[PDB]
């Protein structure tokens, strides 16, 4: 079965279950 994709730009699911942007590296380091 397929996968969804990932969350936002730059963003990731949270404990909550919805995605926000890595404040502790998106990929920008």
């Amino acid at each position: 079965i397929s996968i969804d994709p990932p969350c936002r730009f730059c963003y990731h699911r949270d404990g909550s279950g919805n995605c926000v942007y890595d404040a502790y590296g998106c990929g920008a380091v």
